């Protein structure tokens, strides 16, 4: 597991796509 999958699933959970910005990666 990483970190910035991590921040992944964090981006995507806060909103991914809609959360106003681009993925992690």
């Amino acid at each position: 597991e990483e970190e910035a999958v991590r921040l992944y699933i964090q981006w995507l959970k806060e909103g991914g796509p809609s959360s106003g910005r681009p993925p992690p990666s």
